[PDB]
């Protein structure tokens, strides 16, 4: 007789008003976390290396520094690799872990390896450390909002490790944590004790980002069982922009856009959705012109987009929380 599972197909949004998000917009601020989230991720960091490592290390102090009272549990695991077995490590950052139900936000810190073509290495600057460091700044700028949180529903933020490929994505050598995990935490019952509930059970909504910095992205709306909460963002989008809160925006030359498309562009929200989880994958279509080169740098981004859509997934889950 579960009843809460089925609390996420209707939850409705906690739509702030004209002057809340006005704070919001002011809340954050883009160059702290270019300075102090983001730079620090821009090393190569594929796993195995010390550039995994280092990039867990600094992705945990950012969310140990915070007053919230985040829990950050890590799976690590062995898994075999075009290159022989080898040592992946997801990061979470779950707000209150028996809390029944988690909005899910998620993105993967490790990056592509990358031959140091012209003497050059592969960082991931879209793909994906603006993710990982957009999934941040939030924290921090709601860390005044998150403490009140000590409608059973919390936040919690994942980091993985190979979504990539080695050699040639495919079924076995692509997204080594996501799959990994989500066959876990379709194992793990929930809350602990749940004798027929899986921590998925709970997991309310994978909103996923990913391949986030260039100008004008195009986010399409991937899926019919997401639109509301796509549509959610677009809504967003709309006013922020007619208010006057959004930098360098056009309404023609807007992000998210309800025309479904083509199909189905496969990421680490899949094993959780080959498993029955709503999705809201983030993922802009086209790619950046630049996806998996030694251009991918820091230079090829655009402050005003991130700082735009920093506002946006920063209100809408507060909305979506209720605070
Ligand atoms: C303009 C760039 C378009 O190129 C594409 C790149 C990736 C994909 C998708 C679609 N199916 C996949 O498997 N893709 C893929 C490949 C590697 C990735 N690394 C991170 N995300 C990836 C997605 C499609 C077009
Ligand atoms: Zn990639």
């Amino acid at each position: 007789a579960s009843a809460w599972p089925e609390e996420k197909n209707y939850h409705q949004p906690a739509i702030l008003n004209s002057s809340a998000l006005r704070q919001i917009a002011e809340g954050t601020s883009i160059s702290e976390m270019w300075q102090n989230d983001l730079q620090p991720l821009l090393i190569e960091r594929y796993p195995g290396s010390p550039g995994s490592y280092a990039a867990r290390q600094h992705i945990m102090q950012r969310i140990q520094r915070l007053q919230a009272d985040w829990v950050l549990e890590i799976d690590t695991f062995l898994s075999q690799t075009p290159y022989g077995y080898r040592s992946f490590s997801n990061i979470i950052s779950t707000l209150n872990p028996t809390a029944k139900r988690h909005l899910v936000l998620a993105c993967h810190y490790d990056s592509k390896y990358f031959s140091h073509w012209n003497n050059r290495v592969f960082v991931g600057a879209t793909d994906s450390a603006v993710p990982c460091a957009m999934m941040l700044e939030l924290a921090r700028a709601l860390d005044k909002k998150l403490l009140s949180l000590k409608p059973d529903l919390s936040l919690q933020l994942i980091f993985f490790d190979g979504e990539e490929a080695f050699l040639h994505w495919s079924p076995q050598d692509s997204l080594y944590g996501s799959r990994h995990l989500a066959a876990k935490m379709a194992s793990t019952p929930h809350p602990p004790g749940a004798r027929g509930t899986s921590q998925l059970h709970g997991m309310d909504l994978l909103v996923l980002l990913d391949l986030i910095g260039a100008p004008n992205p195009t986010f399409p709306n991937f899926f019919p069982n997401s639109a509301r909460w796509f549509e959610r963002l677009q809504a967003i989008e709309h006013e922020l922009h007619e208010l006057g809160l959004l930098k360098d925006h056009s309404l023609e030359g807007r992000y998210f856009q309800n025309y479904s498309y083509g199909g189905v562009i496969q990421d680490d929200h899949i094993p959780f959705l080959r498993r029955g989880v709503p999705v809201l994958h983030l993922i802009p279509s086209p790619f950046p012109e630049v996806w998996h080169t030694m251009d991918d740098n820091e230079e090829n981004l655009d402050e005003s987009t991130i700082d735009n859509l920093n506002k946006i997934l920063q209100v809408f889950v507060l909305e979506y929380l209720h605070l």
